[PDB]
């Protein structure tokens, strides 16, 4: 009965990622990094998430990670903003930046 494998949104319980989908970008899950509007924001990469909504096109502008692009992911419940996307990369193509703290971690459904 592990307790740490399933992230939810905070919001609503949206189910969103796993603790096993962790993706160590750069050589570490976490990065701390903050936006053009100065916002702090304690990032955790996955491999995969779901149950979010991914809003507009593409973007590079600001690119906390070399050679990808970021789109808006909004939970797809309750449009709390809970990280990014991020595609057009190389190893991996394609992976998730999600903020940690807009995030509950529970025991799997
Ligand atoms: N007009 C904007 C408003 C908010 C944000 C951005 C642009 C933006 O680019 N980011 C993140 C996304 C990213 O990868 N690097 C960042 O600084 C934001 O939070
Ligand atoms: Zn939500």
């Amino acid at each position: 009965a592990p307790g740490a494998s399933i992230f939810r949104c905070r919001q609503c319980g949206q189910t969103i990622s796993r603790r096993d989908w962790l993706l160590p970008m750069g050589g570490d899950h976490e990065h701390v990094v903050f936006n053009p509007a100065g916002m702090i924001f304690r990032v955790w990469c996955f491999s995969l998430a779901q149950g979010l909504r991914l809003i507009g096109a593409p973007s590079g502008e600001f690119s906390w990670f070399k050679g990808y692009d970021w789109t808006i992911a909004l939970c797809g419940q309750c449009g709390s903003h809970l990280g990014w996307h991020y595609e057009g990369g190389s190893q991996p193509q394609t992976f998730f930046g999600l903020i940690k703290d807009r995030l509950a971690e529970g025991p799997a459904d």
